[PDB]
């Protein structure tokens, strides 16, 4: 009953974030075993900028860092640079470090952001992979180092690391290993997102979850073709959909008794002639944030 | 940078999730020291669906009825008690993870995060509003009932919410940890309706301020109103009416963005009275009331 836009539990996150401070920078780090991951622009200040990180790493040393879970303080041991992520070695293993993995997610996968601020939890919410590689989170300063992440089974699946904000109010990071997501650098410079589209798979996905829920008006009778129904999205800039995404509707289409591509037939009069009005799920705008297994996930068992 | 709807980190609840089972049926429960809470409904059968006597089941059920399971570590019962709709199990165990908290009843219009479990397991967390007829707009499956909602306040895990029903509409109703439910519903599956909800109107007010912090400002214009005439408006449209303590705990918002109360009062008026001319605000196309004044605050610090 009900349909929510939905976080994982965050307690497994929370017990592996600390501060990790470096002169006057302040930004999160990701505690796990005896390492720390987290942004390498901490050895930064407001002089350093290019950011020729490779100099400023060298001039530091392990007594340069002061990372500090809660109030207890970890004595760095070790510092390396891999990629756009510092991973500072520390003396103490941490007690309370999961069953976890580091995943690079694709476009149009969903994730839960665990938002620090000093090495301290602040909230949680739920975010989804951009095709054009960024996220629409929220956000301050000093919110590096906040991670994002999956819980699969018992397994925790880190995907994010937070790193900036681009002048159009979207962000950018990079995978548990360093590297960007999209054509970003971290640094401060004139730097663009590219076209955003909207992610289809997704929205049908929704449009289930409307149904399982009661919301059915915008059913019609109709039913088309994959390449019909494409050349219909390609002018609403919505990503094509392909026939993995028709495979991974099954399940939804399977709990609804609506084949796909009736639900794609219904999904084109909408694009071409409005909501009138009307809602879907108590929302005026078609939902993109919710993937096939996030709506399966929800709505098991009605 | 960004607004998103953002629920407490749940970590500190989690630890307090157990199973509680009483025969075939199985729901959550909140493991507190050495007392486990849950809906007393666990007691009950689809037979006991006509007059529900919880009082009559209660007693006939003894502690070996309970099986309460934190984890794979099973919690003896040693005592039970039922407080208005919610049962306390005595348990042998103290809860070693019991974070500092309090119980209490919030208000209509404020916001809490809520943590859907499911046989003991912590499955999601997102944030609700009471609504003003006293139910949430959540998302909970079969065997969802004992999941809490809870807000922290400093150190402090402030516990208001306990799951218990659905009504037809799809909306839900519970309790507060006391056992008194939220709203004119009772634990019992009869003939149930919610009543005619309305819109949240400082909630909306706040969440203009968050669009303005955020740059979304194509709302705002030059004009300014009066509470009173803003009140004779936003009537018209089912909108709670804005009070003078509503104006005051809007004020840290006026003062990160310059906007005083009365005029963003003004462009809410007229967005009301116009419609939002096919645009989006954070991301909506419709007004959004669920979020508090502190929930802006605390997100856009
Ligand atoms: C991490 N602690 C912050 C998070 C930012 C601050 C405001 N909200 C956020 O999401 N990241 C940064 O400050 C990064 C950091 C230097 C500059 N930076 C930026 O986010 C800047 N943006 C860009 O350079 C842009 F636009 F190109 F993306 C800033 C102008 C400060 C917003 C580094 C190393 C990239
Ligand atoms: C707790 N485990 C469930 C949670 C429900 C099940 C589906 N989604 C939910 O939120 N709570 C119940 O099953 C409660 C329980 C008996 C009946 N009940 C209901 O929610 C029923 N609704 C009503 O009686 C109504 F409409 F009046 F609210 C049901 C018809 C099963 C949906 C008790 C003791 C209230
Ligand atoms: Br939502
Ligand atoms: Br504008
Ligand atoms: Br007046």
């Amino acid at each position: 009953s009900g349909f929510r836009k939905m976080a994982f539990p965050s307690g497994k996150v929370e017990g592996c974030m600390v501060q990790v401070i470096c002169g006057t920078t302040t930004l999160n780090g990701l505690w796990l075993d005896d390492v720390v991951y987290c942004p390498r622009h901490v050895i930064c200040t407001s002089e350093d900028m290019n950011p020729n990180y490779e100099d400023l790493l060298i001039r530091k040393s392990n007594h340069n860092f002061l990372v500090q879970a809660g109030n207890v303080q970890l004595r760095v041991i070790g510092h390396s640079m891999q990629n756009c992520v510092l991973k500072l070695k520390v003396d103490t293993a941490n007690p309370k470090t999961p069953k976890y993995k580091f995943v690079r997610i694709q476009p149009g996968q969903t994730f839960s952001v665990l938002a620090c601020y000093n090495g301290s939890p602040s909230g949680v919410y739920q975010c989804a992979m951009r095709p054009n590689f960024t996220i629409k989170g929220s956000f301050l300063n000093g919110a590096c180092g906040s991670v994002g992440f999956n819980i699969d089974y018992d397994c925790v699946s880190f995907c994010y690391m937070h790193h900036m904000v681009l002048p159009t109010g979207v962000h950018a990071g990079t995978d548990l290993e360093g590297n960007f997501y999209g054509p970003f650098v971290d640094r401060q410079t004139a730097q663009a997102a590219g076209t955003d589209t909207t992610i289809t798979v997704n929205v049908l996905a929704w449009l289930y979850a409307a149904v399982i829920n009661g919301d059915r008006w915008f059913l019609n009778r109709f039913t088309t073709t994959l390449n019909d129904f494409n050349l219909v999205a390609m002018k609403y800039n919505y990503e094509p959909l392909t026939q993995d995404h028709v495979d991974i509707l099954g399940p939804l289409s399977a709990q609804t008794g609506i084949a796909v591509l009736d639900m794609c037939a219904s999904l084109k009069e909408l694009l071409q002639n409005g909501m009138n009005g009307r809602t879907i799920l108590g929302s005026a705008l078609l939902e993109d944030e919710f993937t096939p297994f996030d709506v399966v996930r929800q709505c098991s068992g009605v």
